[PDB]
Order: C-alpha cells, then structure tokens, then sequence
C-alpha cells in the first residue's frame, strides 16, 4: 500500500474491467489512482500478506469472519442513511460480533444453465440425467458439464437430501455440529460419483472445460453463478437460467455468497477507500459498469436491484438462492471448504469411497480438534495427513500466540526436542504412514491453548491440523476428606 492511492483486489471470474471504469471515474474526479487487480489465489493470499496486502479486498462474506477475527479488517461505521440504501440481510452477511467488517456488494446463487436448442425443457430432477445423458451422447452431446474441482458447485446437490456445513438455531451456528457426513451427504455425493462411473460426467472436469463446452454448444446445461452470463451472450448460444434439479424430490441448496468489500486494517488510505465504495462503486451506475463486464447477481442497493430483480436471470438466481441457505462468515468457513474439496476429489477420482471421504471430511471441517491430558502426565497429540500431498517435506508443531499474533514455532522436524517449564515437547515423523505425533511431557495448564501441526515448503507452511490442547487437573491436586454418612 502506498498513501495517496487505492490497490483493490478481486476475483478473476468478477467484472474486474467494469470496476476498474469506476475507478477511472474516481481517478478523474479527484486525482487519485485506482488498480484493480485479480491475483490467483487472492484469499489465501490477504491473510499471508496483510504488511503489503492491497486497500481493498472483495471476496463472498464467508472469508471475512476470519479476517477479522485475526485483526486484518478495518470496522466500517457507514451513517445510517447510507445503511438503508443497501437490503438488511446484505449487512447481516458482513457483521461479525456485532460490528460490520466489509460493505456488501452482490448476493449470489448459482443456478442450472441450459441450451435452449438442444434441451428446451430441462430436467427437474438429478435422476433423470443419466437417461438423458444417454439421449444426447446418441448425437455426440453430453448433458451436463460443470466444475468438479470447487465444492462450490457440488453442494447444492450434498445438501438438497440432508447435508450441512454448521447447525444454526435462532442466530448462532454450533461449530461442533458439522452435517458432512449423515446420510443427506452420503446420498448427494454418492449420486455425483455414480454420474461419473457411468460416464456422465468427467471427475478432471473444470472451470474452463465446462465454460468452454457449455459455450461452444457441447454440453446441454451447465451449473454457474451470475458472473458466467456475459460470456454465454458472446458466445451466442440460446441460453436460459432455471431452478436447480431437485434430488430425493428435495430442491438442491445452493449455499449463498455476498461478494463483499473489505477495508484492509493496515491501510493508510481507508476514508479514500470508503469515499470510493460508498459514493462511487455503490451507486447505480457504479454498480452497472461492474454488471455490464460480469452480471453480479442481486445487488444490495435497493434502487438498481428494483430493476435488476426485473431481468428473468437475477429472478432464476433469486428462485435459487431462496431454495438455499447464506454461507456462515465465522472464521472455521476456510476449514469446511477445504474438508468437502477434499472429499469429492477424492470420492469423484476413486480415491476413497464416498463414505470414508465424507468420514475423513466430517473430522477435519472441524477447524480445532481437542486433545486432552492430565496434568503430570504426558499427552500424545496426533496428526494425520496425505503422505502423497506432503512427500518429502518437514513438518513443525507451532503455538498460535493469541487470536492475532503469530504461531510460534516449538518444535520441528528434520530443533526436534524442547524443554521448557518442567516439561517437554517432542516431534516425530512417520512419512509413509503420513502421521506427524507430538509427544507433551509433564503436561501442565501453561501447555494449554492451540496450536498447529503444519508441512513446510519453501517459505510457506500448510497446516495440517490445528489443536486445542486442554488439561484437566490432575487429580491428586484436590486431595482432601470427602463427606461420608
Ligand atoms: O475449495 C477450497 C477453497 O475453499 C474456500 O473457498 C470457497 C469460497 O470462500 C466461497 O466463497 C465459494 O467461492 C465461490 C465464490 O463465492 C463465487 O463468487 C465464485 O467465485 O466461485 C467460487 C467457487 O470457485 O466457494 C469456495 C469453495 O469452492 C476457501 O475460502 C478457499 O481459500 C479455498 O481455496
Ligand atoms: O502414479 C501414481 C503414483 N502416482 C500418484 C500421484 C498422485 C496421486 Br493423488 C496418487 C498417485
């Protein structure tokens, strides 16, 4: 960052042109510069690099809790006037322990995409795919092509019979009652790893693969958000946006995002950064120039979604949307998306059956795993992970200092062994079996807290698992004379 100027961040699939007009539009009225820029990665890479992270991040809510509970993410205390202009349930997506932490920009969905020409009526259910798949492979067409790689599109089809990311009851998610492993779950990714034994479906299938075969009249529908209609109406297929297929006669539940506008805490150009989403980008023709390079979905200013809501495509996603639920913004979002990427991977490549996938998933969308001792005695905490993914790395065990500050390395593989308070920490590797297990000695309530088992590469470290270490008393510290009769 560099005062003076503004460095926005946003996703690749996003219309980063339309937001770099208005950006233009800000540069001429007041001198300032604006750059948008749409790197790789970009999530993973605010919370490494906020030191020189950019002004201005925009990602869906669900990453924001996290950011703002490791101190990343400037409070916005926008007047109550302009409040009202943006819907509540927008604000709702961005408020994380009662303070709003991003300005929220667009509600997304996605929805069932189809070639009017070859299907002009789609299916209403998964079941009926597999027939139809038959049907048109008969004229060197598929049915479906959407991408595999993102849990992002698998879940509308694991949550329609039953699955789910976090419990809610009355405006609080339990993040020990995680829902990716019942029988819902089972049902909906079992019915996707069945459409690629059969071949209906591809298990390497990707973004740009199923963007290219939808648009180039391969495949009869496609699954996709808002974002993807602008290079359809290029492509000059006959599109149309429908209701997702129902699954065991139940709608798909397509998680929804609100794309979001977060104010880096570092930055030293935040009221520009304000000036910039409230008065320009949160306009209606701010809005529009982003919407006309990539549509948006249904936007959060109530004036321009008044005729946005108009367009049969936002009313589709909006149909969607209803049929699901809004993505949690708590910080143990990241460790659920990774968990359920991993199990269909696995599952839709024939790596793990669909029910140990969703067994390994269930344990590991759980962001900490607790590990208990007794005082004085000594605790084995253990951590798996895929001896394939991490072959030929070392590994440490590192203890998070506080909410915010860093995890500290204690311990690492190759200083393997560290005495300290009474006590001691020892590491140990088994690289075949893929099963790093730290070894606490005299365990004693100063041990107790999180950490993290991480894999090193290069000067970046994956955690492998992250552990809340909790210590019961040692019994022999109570010692007295109990009542009798
Ligand atoms: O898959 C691992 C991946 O998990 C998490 O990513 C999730 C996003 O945080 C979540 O917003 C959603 O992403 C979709 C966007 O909302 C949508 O606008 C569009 O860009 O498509 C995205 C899906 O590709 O879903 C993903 C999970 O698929 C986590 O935050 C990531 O760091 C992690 O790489
Ligand atoms: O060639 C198979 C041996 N190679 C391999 C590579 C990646 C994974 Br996942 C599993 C096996």
């Amino acid at each position: 960052t560099e005062e003076g100027k503004l460095v926005i961040w946003i996703n690749g699939d996003k219309g980063y042109n339309g937001l770099a007009e208005v950006g233009k539009k800000f540069e001429k009225d007041t001198g300032i510069k604006v750059t948008v820029e749409h790197p790789d990665k970009l999530e993973e890479k605010f919370p490494q690099v906020a030191g020189d992270g950019p002004d201005i991040i925009f990602w869906a809510h669900d990453r924001f809790g996290g950011y703002a509970q490791s101190g990343l993410l400037a409070e916005i205390t926008p007047a109550a006037a302009f409040q009202d202009k943006l819907y509540p349930f927008t604000w709702d997506a961005v408020r994380y322990n009662g303070k709003l932490i991003a300005y929220p920009i667009a509600v997304e969905a996605l929805s069932l995409i189809y070639n009017k020409d070859l299907l002009p009526n789609p299916p209403k259910t998964w079941e009926e795919i597999p027939a139809l798949d038959k049907e048109l492979k008969a004229k060197g067409k598929s049915a479906l092509m959407f991408n595999l790689q993102e849990p992002y599109f698998t879940w509308p089809l694991i949550a329609a019979d039953g699955g789910y990311a976090f419990k809610y009851a009355a405006g609080k998610y339990d993040i020990k009652d995680v829902g990716v492993d019942n029988a819902g779950a089972k049902a909906g990714l079992t019915f996707l790893v069945d459409l690629i034994k059969n071949k209906h479906m591809n298990a390497d299938t990707d973004y740009s693969i199923a963007e290219h075969a939808f648009n180039h009249g391969e495949t009869a529908m496609t699954i996709n958000g808002p974002w993807a209609w602008s290079n359809i109406d290029t492509s000059a297929v006959n599109y149309g946006v429908t209701v997702l297929p129902t699954f065991k006669g139940q709608p798909s539940k397509p998680f929804v995002g609100v794309l979001s506008a977060g104010i880096n805490a570092a930055s030293p150009n935040k009221e520009l950064a304000k000036e910039f989403l409230e008065n320009y980008l949160l306009t209606d023709e701010g809005l529009e120039a982003v919407n006309k390079d990539k549509p948006l979905g249904a936007v959060a200013l109530k004036s321009y979604e008044e005729e946005l809501v108009k367009d049969p495509r936002v009313a589709a996603t909006m149909e969607n949307a209803q049929k699901g639920e809004i993505m949690p913004n708590i910080p143990q979002m990241s460790a659920f998306w990774y968990a359920v990427r991993t199990a269909v991977i696995n599952a839709a490549s024939g790596r793990q059956t669909v029910d140990a996938a969703l067994a390994a998933a269930q344990t590991n969308a759980h962001d900490t795993t607790v590990f208990q001792g007794v005082a004085g005695q000594s605790l084995q905490v253990s951590c798996p992970y895929d001896s394939m993914k991490h072959w030929g790395r070392r590994k440490a065990w590192c203890r998070q200092l506080g909410e915010k500050g860093p995890c500290q390395r204690v311990v690492s593989t190759h200083l393997s062994f560290l005495r300290r308070w009474n006590g001691s920490t020892a590491i140990t590797d088994d690289t075949l079996g893929g099963t790093l297990t730290i070894t606490l000695r005299n365990l004693q309530p100063h041990d107790a807290g999180l950490y993290q088992c991480q894999s090193l590469h290069g000067s970046e470290a994956d955690t492998l698992r992250k552990v809340l270490v909790e210590v019961l008393a040692d019994p022999l510290d109570h010692h007295h004379h109990h009542h009798h009769h």
